[PDB]
């Protein structure tokens, strides 16, 4: 729960699905 504070979370960028732009974020 809580707002949209912050998105540039890697996991939270997986979670959606995207890992583009991200080049911490090697995902599924």
């Amino acid at each position: 729960h809580g707002e949209g504070t912050f998105t540039s979370d890697c996991s939270k960028q997986c979670e959606e699905g995207i890992g583009h732009k991200y080049p911490f974020c090697h995902c599924r």
